[PDB]
């Protein structure tokens, strides 16, 4: 039933880094999964006591969304892009485990996770 503190956004202790396909991640690819009319639901934690879920934080047990990783991008939190995908891809597969297939948030995510393999497919590089 409680909710859960969100995943942190900034350690002091952890080793930080900005590449250019970091900052990609956040100008191009945060920033145009944000704007999609199926974002809504990913941009900040699942409030489970708002929504009712009391079962939601007892099956998710690394939550993520994109509120986080946008913050995350700011902060410069990441070390590298794989690092940050791979905060999507718990998202999403957050998504389809605590959820069924066909249920209404499902298909959100699943055209959310084909348009976010779109923009990653290339990535910039470094000199
Ligand atoms: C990942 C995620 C996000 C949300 C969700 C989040 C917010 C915003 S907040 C501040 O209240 O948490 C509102 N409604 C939600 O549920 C929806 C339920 C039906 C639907 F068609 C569209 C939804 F967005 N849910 C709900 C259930 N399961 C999930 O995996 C999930």
């Amino acid at each position: 039933s409680m909710n859960p503190p969100p995943p942190e956004t900034s350690n002091p202790n952890k080793p930080k880094r900005q590449t250019n396909q970091l900052q990609y991640l956040l100008r191009v690819v945060l920033k145009t999964l944000w704007k999609h009319q199926f974002a809504w639901p990913f941009q900040q934690p699942v409030d489970a006591v708002k929504l009712n879920l009391p079962d939601y934080y007892k099956i998710i047990k690394t939550p993520m969304d994109m509120g986080t990783i946008k913050k995350r991008l700011e902060n410069n939190y990441y070390w590298n892009a794989q690092e940050c995908i791979q905060d999507f891809n718990t998202m999403f597969t957050n998504c389809y485990i605590y959820n069924k297939p066909g249920d209404d948030i499902v298909l959100m995510a699943e055209a959310l996770e084909k348009l976010f393999l779109q923009k990653i497919n290339e990535l910039p590089t470094e000199e």
